[PDB]
Formats: structure tokens, C-alpha cells, sequence
């Protein structure tokens, strides 16, 4: 028997080899599958609906401020922090980001001239993609991160894009009468404490002609909070704080149609996400020395730097096991297209 | 190689034994499972959404008049023609009908004093159940069958029920400003050519306080029209005419929330339906001589009587194979509770 702190100690000291690390995390996700799958569809739906109902009761009641230079050394060219799309075995992370952006544009039915809102826009890859491809679109990113807003505005300037603005806001607190032809939510809904109210708020920012496109990490069958099942799981709470991230089932959002109506529904197989986190892990490993140097003035000590790096690297190692599980057929990416009620 | 007419000939002459009959029908449903299941959830959703979209394009464009005495000889006490619920191995069809009625009342949140509409009420078992149990409810059955209306009214009279009325109407053509606290649709939606318009129509018969409860035969994973895949399937078109019956997936109705909003969702394992059709088959077999005598004056010849009997018996034999497939975990019954938008 070994404690959390024992495994955590070895992890932070780089004493767990990649083989053992992957094995340990795969086992943790294996136990999540045992927890989530029920013997009958009757029981599966009972379990799933209990989860959905609990989310609706949450109506009653991560640090994205890392330096841009570090994020540039770990992620692809546009610093996309979401599942990318890989056509080939030799597809690069840069190509995969672009392919994913194109996929979103196709599925969200983006057309030149539209007003576009990207909720939780991150480093703005999708915002910049749409702004460059569709010069008559006006594209607004919304983020709660000052660093992210500043990065996007700088990039828009460098790219001679005049059709970009960024709203600095907590989306759950943002009040506006403004409406948009297209609202995009790419791997942001997983952070939403109150989904029913979130979807309601989004619907008020839509007209009859608007479409809403949501992309979220999912499991194909069941939903779960990204948290430890038992005391043996050192991994989940290390990656995300308690209550930060919800992994909805691929169909969970179908039960959140009070204010929006589904038009289409897709999933993207988990191997795409697996290849995404693998590319990030490999790039971080290649740029390890550089990353360490970038992080040192902002953090204080080499130990605090090692801590941030281990966190991100383990996220990628763990993510690989999660999304590659059964060749991408467990955890994957769900996508949904909605119109307003 | 053997033709449809060859198998059909032997079936109508009672030359196919129960063992071979079950085996043949099981194989037909086996091929439906091969048709419906896709290798990845990505492909599964593509397939499922194509089906859902095709149903929404059907916005552009069985004989329930058999004698009551015959139906009494084949079905349970209230002549329920839908999946029943069996607690025990020794549960009778009469007990299973009552248990199913109770299940609907619980899940549809029936309370004394409500106005209740039962759409496609059949021989009115559920209508009579609610009327007797809840004396302050006013219960309306709606059916397109004169025989069914007449049977219900007679039963209500015999049972001293003063809170029952029956609307004789094609539900798709029925126009009314009347609203109801509860609308129940028990294995009727499978007959609906236009589901989106059906759900829309139902919503106009609801107020803000109303609930809609739908029960339908389903497959847990995919939808299909109840029809022959290939030329080898003699069974499907014999049971139902082309375009009569749609088997929605257990989740298909989640995509039909334009005008109603989901509140709860259940499935009942297929063994309950299997036990239902088994009980009907066994009762028909026990009352075979009587059934033949009942049907003779209304039909004309012993051959025409044998035809109706073979149709109903094969429905039960086939239904057993369909619903018992993988211990009830393929085809089953889906149930959904909705409020108005
Ligand atoms: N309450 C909130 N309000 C606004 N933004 C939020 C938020 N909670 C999380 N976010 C943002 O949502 C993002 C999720 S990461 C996804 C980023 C981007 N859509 C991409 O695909 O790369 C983070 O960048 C975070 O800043
Ligand atoms: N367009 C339509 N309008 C009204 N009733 C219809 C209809 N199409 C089918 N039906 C009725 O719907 C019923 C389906 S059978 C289910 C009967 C009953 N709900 C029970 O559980 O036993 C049939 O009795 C048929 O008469
Ligand atoms: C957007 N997401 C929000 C929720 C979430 C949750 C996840 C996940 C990825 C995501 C995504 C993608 C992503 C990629 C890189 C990141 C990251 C996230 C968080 O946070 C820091 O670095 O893999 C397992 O569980
Ligand atoms: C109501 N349903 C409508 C659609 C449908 C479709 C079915 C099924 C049962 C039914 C039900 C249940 C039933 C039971 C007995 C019947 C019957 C039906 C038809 O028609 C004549 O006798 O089993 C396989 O496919």
C-alpha cells in the first residue's frame, strides 16, 4: 500500500518513468469506466438522468494566466488548448489546429458577414482564423483572462486584422443586450458550474437567425465530474481543482434544450484529442530547457518551475491514456449545433 | 434458396414449427442489429442524425377494427396492446397490465383532479385505470377507431365511471383549443408519419402546468423503420405495411424538443415486452378454438380466419425474439416526460 503523497513525491521528482506513469493513469481511467457503465440501459439512463438532474440543482448555489512564451513552447502555432483534428499519421500540431478551426467553421455554418462570438476564446486561434478567412465577419472573443485578451489583440494587430474585439469578462457575470449571428463555445462548457443558466444566457445573445455551436470533451456513454472516485486516484485532483471540470456524456446537452433547440450532433473520436496531447507533450519535452528558462523569473524557484511543468506534462500523459482508451471510443469530443427556441 | 412466398405459404399452412419460426425471426432481427450498429460512436451519431433529419423532412409530404370478443381471447383483461410490466416469473398478464398502468401514473405524475388526455388510447385500459383510481380526474381517450371508442364507453358504463369521454379522431387531423394537465401517448408515436408536427400539435394542447408522457418501442442505440432490410425478410412487411411503424432509438425524441422540453427519460428492459407478447401468444393458443369461432362470421371463411390468427400469432412469436434479444438489451420501451416550451 502507498499513499497519494508518496506517488506525488516520486512524480514531482521525475522518478516515475513514462511507462509506469501511463500504466497508473490508464488504471485510474479504467476504474472510471467501471464506475460509469451500468449493466442495463435502464440502469444506464437512471444513472445518467440522476447526473443531469443534479446539474440542474446547481442553479440554487485552473490558472489560465501562464506566460505566452511558455504556452508557445508547449502548444501549436495558435496555442489552441482544445482537441485538434489529425487527418494523417504525419499531421503536425499546426496543421491539426487549422483543420480543427476549419471543422468548427463548417459545422457552425460560418459565413462571411456574420457577427461571431467565441466564448472562452483562449489564445484566440479560432477568433483569428475566422477574422482572417472572413473579412466581413466581425469576430468577438470573450475571455476572463487579461493575458489572453492582450495576446489576441497583439496577434490581431500583427496579422492586420481589423475585425476582432475581445471582451474581458467572466461569461457567467457578463450582461449585454448585444446579439450575434454565431456563438461558438469550444471546450469552455466543461468549466460551467451552472449549465442550464449558461445555455439560457447564451440564448439571450441570439436572435431567430443565430446558431450556437458547442464543442466539449465527453464520454460517449456517461457523465462525470473530473475528480477522484477513491483515495487511489492521485491524478484527477492534481490536474483540476475540485468542482472545476465536468465531463458531460456525448448526449448530456440534449437534456439542456429549455432555451435552445438541437439541429445537429456529432462526436470526434478520442484519438484526435490523444494525438493533440501527445503533440503537446512531445513539443514541451523538445523545448524543456527553454520552458524552464521562460518560467523562472515569473515563478521564483526551479522547484516551482518543475511543478508547473510536471502539471502540464502529466496532463498530457494522462490525457493520452484517457482519450486513446479503446482506440478513442471512450472519451472523445462532442459537438452540437443549436438554434434559439 | 427459397422465396418469400415459399416461407409465407408454409407459415400460413402451419408447417413451420415454433422452433424454426423463432430461429428465422431471430436471424432477421440479428441482421437488423448488424445494419444499425456502427464501428465508432462518430459513425453511430452520423447514422442516427441522418435518420432524425429524414424524419423532419417528412413534414413536406394496420386494422385496429377487430372484434372485441377476439381481442378479449388473446390479450389481458383490459386488452392492453402495449408492453406490460412483470414483477415476478409468475406475474399474470392481468397483473402486468395493472403494473404498467401504475408505472405510467407514477412517471406521468398523475394526481387526482387533473384533466388527462390519452392519445391513441386503444381499448382504454389506461383511461379506465386513471378514471377509477382518480375520481376527480376527467379522462379523455382519443382514438381513430369507432370500435375502440364504443368499447371504452361501454366499459366506463359497466364500471360506473362518470369521468370518461372519448374523442373519435385521427390525432393528426384533430383541431381543438382544449388543453389538458396531462397528455399520455402510449405506443402511439410509432405510428406517426410526422413527429415534429405531432409534438408541436401536442404542445398546443398543453399549458405551462401540463406534462406530456410518451412511451414508445425503441432500440437502445439506433432508429429504424419497421420494414425489410433485404429480400430475405418475409417477416417485417407481413407484420406491418410499409411506412406504418417507426422504431425510434431510446434517445431519438430528445431531438424533437422544438416545442416541448424533456424533464425525465427512462427505458424499460425488453424482457417485459417479451413476457407481454409471450402471454398473448399463450392465451391465443389456449383460446384457439374460441378465437376461430369468434372471427368466422365477421371474415367469411376459415382460411381468412387462419390468416388473421397467423398474423397475430407470428407478431407475438416475432416480438418475443425481438424484445428478448440479448436479455432485453436491444429492443425495449423508452419513456419520456416533457413540459411545454
Ligand atoms: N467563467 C468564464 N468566463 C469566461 N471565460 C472562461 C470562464 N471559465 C473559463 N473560461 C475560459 O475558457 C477557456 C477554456 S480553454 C478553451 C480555449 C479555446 N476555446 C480553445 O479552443 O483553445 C479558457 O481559456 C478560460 O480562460
Ligand atoms: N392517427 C391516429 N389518430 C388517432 N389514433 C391513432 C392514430 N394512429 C394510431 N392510432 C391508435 O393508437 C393506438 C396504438 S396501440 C396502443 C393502444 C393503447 N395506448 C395501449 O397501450 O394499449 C391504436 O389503438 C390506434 O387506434
Ligand atoms: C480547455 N480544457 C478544458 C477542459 C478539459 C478537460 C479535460 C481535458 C482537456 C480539457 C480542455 C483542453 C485543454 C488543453 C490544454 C490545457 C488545458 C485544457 C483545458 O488547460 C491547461 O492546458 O483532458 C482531460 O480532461
Ligand atoms: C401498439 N403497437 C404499436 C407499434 C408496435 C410496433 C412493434 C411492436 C409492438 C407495437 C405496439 C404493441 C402492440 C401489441 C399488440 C398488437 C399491436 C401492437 C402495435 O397491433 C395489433 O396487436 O412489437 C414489434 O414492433
Amino acid at each position: 500500500k502507498e499513499s497519494i503523497g508518496e506517488i506525488m513525491g516520486k512524480l514531482m521528482q521525475g522518478e516515475i518513468g513514462d511507462e509506469e506513469l501511463s500504466k497508473r493513469i490508464k488504471e485510474i481511467f479504467g476504474k472510471r469506466l467501471q464506475w460509469g457503465y451500468k449493466p442495463t440501459h435502464q440502469q444506464q439512463l437512471a444513472f445518467n438522468l440522476d447526473f443531469i438532474k443534479s446539474l440542474k440543482e446547481m442553479d440554487m448555489s485552473e490558472t489560465y494566466e501562464l506566460p505566452s512564451a511558455f504556452l508557445e513552447a508547449a502548444f501549436g502555432k495558435t496555442i489552441k488548448q482544445s482537441g485538434c483534428y489529425f487527418k494523417d499519421e504525419t499531421t503536425t500540431i499546426d496543421e491539426a489546429e487549422e483543420a480543427s478551426h476549419e471543422l468548427y467553421c463548417e459545422r457552425a455554418q460560418i459565413k462571411d458577414g456574420q457577427t461571431v462570438l467565441d466564448i472562452g476564446c483562449g489564445q484566440g486561434g479560432l477568433v483569428l482564423h475566422i477574422a482572417q478567412k472572413y473579412k466581413n465577419c466581425h469576430v468577438t472573443g470573450l475571455t476572463n483572462s487579461k493575458a489572453q485578451k492582450n495576446y489576441i489583440l497583439m496577434q490581431a494587430e500583427k496579422l492586420q486584422l481589423s475585425n476582432v474585439d475581445v471582451i474581458l469578462a467572466d461569461v457567467t457575470k457578463h450582461e449585454s443586450d448585444k446579439t450575434y449571428d454565431r456563438i461558438l463555445v469550444i471546450e469552455t462548457i466543461e468549466h460551467m458550474k451552472n449549465i442550464q443558466l449558461f445555455m439560457k444566457k447564451l440564448s439571450t445573445w441570439m436572435t431567430e437567425d443565430s446558431l450556437l455551436f458547442v464543442d466539449h470533451i465527453c464520454h460517449k456513454t456517461f457523465s462525470h465530474h473530473f475528480e477522484a472516485i477513491d483515495e487511489d486516484d492521485w491524478y484527477s485532483g492534481f490536474i483540476f481543482p475540485k468542482g472545476c471540470v465536468t465531463i458531460l456524456s456525448a448526449s448530456a446537452l440534449l437534456y439542456f434544450q429549455d432555451d435552445v433547440t438541437i439541429l445537429d450532433h456529432w462526436v470526434v473520436n478520442g484519438m484526435h484529442m490523444a494525438r493533440s496531447v501527445d503533440a503537446w507533450r512531445k513539443k514541451l519535452d523538445k523545448n524543456m530547457e527553454l520552458a524552464r528558462e521562460i518560467l523562472l523569473p515569473g515563478l521564483g524557484s526551479k522547484e516551482a518551475v518543475n511543478g508547473v511543468i510536471t502539471h502540464i506534462r502529466t496532463f498530457c500523459m494522462g490525457g493520452y491514456e484517457q482519450f486513446s482508451y479503446n482506440n478513442g471510443e471512450e472519451w472523445m469530443v462532442a459537438q452540437m449545433l443549436f438554434k434559439k427556441k
